DNA sequence: TGACAATGTCATCCC
DNA sequence: CAGGGATGACATTGT
């Protein structure tokens, strides 16, 4: 199969979490994350813009879905 | 591997 | 604030 680029930036590097659970977790969520965890700064930014991505790719895609689908068709 | 579709990215505006 | 939703253009990926 394959990876995410982001979850390969994940992985390589070492972050305490997925680039699907950084995406997908509640802010709440992150939150605690972020609190409990040794993170460099360079880490941090990270987790910031991969759930940036992340939020921006569904959303990238309901648009397209709105877009496709309100007119192609309706 | 090359066409064509599909998905992701990024900049921007918005709230 | 901040985070994050829309969407248009351009990019990378999938089949
Ligand atoms: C959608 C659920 C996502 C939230 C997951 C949070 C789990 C992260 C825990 C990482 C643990 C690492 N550490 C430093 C405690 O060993």
């Amino acid at each position: 199969g394959r990876q995410s680029k982001d979850e390969q930036l994940a992985s390589d590097n070492e972050l305490p979490v997925s680039a699907f659970q950084i995406s997908e977790m509640s802010l709440s969520e992150l939150q605690q994350v972020l609190k409990n965890e040794s993170l460099s700064e360079y880490q941090r930014q990270l987790i910031r813009k991969i759930r940036r991505r992340g939020k921006n790719k569904v959303a990238a895609r309901t648009c397209r879905q709105r877009r496709t689908d309100r007119h192609d068709k309706m």
